[PDB]
């Protein structure tokens, strides 16, 4: 399944608390967690479409009343293959 | 095609969806993603003239609404040789 | 023990205060303190879910008072599996 | 030709616009961008005295009214040799 | 002597009077200065309570009226043998 | 000679242009630029005491007037000897 669901939140702490949400919300795989600059850090699943969608909305309402909370909750079902390039495959 | 698009965002998330955005409205490669401090964000394309205007056109209004948004839509139709040097060439 | 507790400081001081006072609450592990950027600092600890409560705690309320403060203090007491691959598993 | 001149812009979009125009300006070599933090991004170059006179001048006026716009624009004609340590030679 | 003292600046300037003032205000060792990250810098020594004690407030008192000037100053005589684990041994 | 002469800047033009005056207005040595995080920037010169007043008077009056300007302008004349820990020898 190729959809990316992305959270970006401010600071870590709500990052990994949406990061749990979306992991047990549906079927999806976390790809990587990225520290932007700033305190801004993003969050990323793969994953189908359906599970993606379930994911995303699932960890956007869980991280919101984190820590500094929420800045973004995005949904791309199916990114153009120049994307891949800037995604990352496996968490470090 | 050496034409250059870019687009700068805070954060990681609305800079994904402009590259996406870019990549899908016209014939471009995606070059870089690069963390620039303090939270932006810059994505890179290059191409024909033509297709960088659609793509960063495009870019630009899909990101304007993702996260903290959108802070420069810029091209550059022909770079000087000079500034090839600090451009990437490949993403990681 | 599984159960992770994760406080986010503004600054480094007021972050190893606030693993002292959770190491010395309970038997919590200390697994890594993360400079996550913008000033941002995170404490991350591993234990039973008791431990981790009474350490989230005892450290929350240590730090608060130290030079720019607490940002998040929060637990999760069993992580998916997928986000023990973004978890530090020794600090450095 | 050891003058040197430099724009400090508010993110690298400007930064890379900056470049662009010093560079087609007069004859000089583009000798770094520099990522400083908190989102400056600082773009370097040298040449004859004349030549980054006209360069600093013209990317001054052209990156001012791209992105979140122009921080600095300055020129050391003669720098002194201990400041030649700190300055890059060649860009990444 | 492992009692530890710590300042927190805004910028290296106030970090580098807060380290000299504490140094010679009592018998401490300087284990580390460390860029947190959003302009804050750290400062940390060790050595014994009344030592660190007496540094600590040297320091602060010091580094006060320097630069942007002070975020935090504080002691912990006795760190959990967990702290040691993210306490740097010597600075680079 | 070991006196200390230090300016810190918010970005690098102002750094550069503090780094050529304080070296030109007496006999130091720059010894590093060092990127702080969040926009400072430190630059760090060695000479005898004399020298080191002189230098840090110019640079300061300087940077002033450039980019987003001066932050801090400090001497120690005689750091302890556990501060040249933490101090660079030679700029990068």
């Amino acid at each position: 399944g190729i959809a990316l669901g992305m959270i970006e939140t401010r600071g870590l702490v709500p990052a990994i608390e949406a990061a749990d949400a979306m992991t047990k919300a549906a079927e999806v795989r976390l790809v990587g967690r990225q520290f932007v600059g700033g305190g801004y850090v993003t969050v990323l699943v793969r994953g189908e479409t359906g599970a993606v969608n379930a994911a995303v909305r699932a960890g956007a309402d869980a991280c919101e009343r984190v820590g500094d909370g929420l800045v973004a909750a995005h949904i791309i079902a199916r990114v153009h293959s120049e994307v891949e390039n800037i995604l990352p495959k496996a968490p470090q």
